[PDB]
């Protein structure tokens, strides 16, 4: 069914290969994870939570990489995922080009917010929003979220477990091992937005997270700084809702994805 190409990446999520579907030559990504390396399991019949979450968000179109198929092997699960070409993750894009111009960051950040709101509307909490989990479709200027392997069903009660990226995790997690879904998502989005406009993350150590004082090392507009510090409020209830982020003055007059690729990516 699939012709396997080069390894695209490996890590906590397993090993992802480029691939082609033999029937129609569709580009795909093929991701393998060992059963013993999976901790979180759910039901559709017993599968990794990742599969449950991906099925919940893979309906229709969105800024989420769609699950096409999956296989169970004796000791592993294989996922067949959509693959845009050419593509680059946002971590590589930022490493390569440095801090993003605000117009470009606005466009990218907006698409991330739309993608995250889609997950939430589908009852899915990502829990690992970061540059490495965002793919850029370089020709269409469209961003796509990947790696639901630390995710959970969205709920309104407290989470007491976390296995995403610590430097994107909120202070209430660091201090108390307790967070709520959406306000922890908004914290990670503040980290992400800082990362886009400054070219690196604002905090490296637990004590920096807990203090929550943001220093801007690059020239960033007042409205962008304001949105960032809002998302990064120490008290979860002081953070903006998704609607408040998208109504923020910094977020107005966003470029279309194709405009974005034409101005910034070609
Ligand atoms: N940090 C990026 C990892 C390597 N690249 C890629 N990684 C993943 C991927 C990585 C971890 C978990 C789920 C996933 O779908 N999916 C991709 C889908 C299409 C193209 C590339 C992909
Ligand atoms: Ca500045
Ligand atoms: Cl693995
Ligand atoms: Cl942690």
């Amino acid at each position: 069914q699939y012709q396997v190409g080069p390894l695209l990446g490996s890590g906590g999520f397993g090993s992802v290969y480029s691939g082609i579907r033999v029937s129609d030559n569709l580009p795909v990504a093929i991701k393998h994870v060992e059963k013993d390396r999976i901790s979180d399991w759910g039901e559709l019949t017993r599968v990794p939570m990742e599969v449950v979450l991906l099925k919940k968000v893979s309906s229709g179109f969105s800024g989420v990489i769609r699950l096409l198929d999956w296989f169970e092997r004796p000791d592993s699960f294989v996922l067949i995922l959509e693959r845009p070409e050419p593509v680059q993750d946002l971590f590589d894009f930022i490493t390569e080009r440095g801090a993003l111009q605000e117009e470009l960051a606005r466009s990218f950040f907006w698409q991330v917010l739309e993608a995250v709101r889609h997950c939430h509307n589908c009852g899915v909490l990502h829990r690992d929003i970061k540059d490495e989990n965002i793919l850029i479709d370089l020709n269409r200027g469209e961003l796509k979220l990947i790696d639901f392997g630390s995710g959970a069903l969205l709920k309104d009660t407290v989470y007491t477990d976390f296995d995403g990226t610590r430097v994107y995790s909120p202070p209430e997690w660091i201090r108390y091992h307790r967070y709520h879904g959406r306000s922890a998502a908004v914290w990670s989005l503040g980290i992400l937005l800082y990362d886009m406009v400054c070219g690196d993350i604002p905090f490296e150590h637990d004590e920096e997270i807990i203090r929550g004082q943001v220093f801007f090392r690059q020239r960033v507009s007042s409205e962008c700084q304001h949105l960032i510090r809002w998302c990064l409020a120490l008290r979860p209830s002081d953070r903006p809702t998704f609607e408040e982020i998208q109504n923020h003055p910094w977020m107005q007059d966003v470029l279309l994805p194709q405009e974005t690729a034409e101005i910034h990516l070609h």
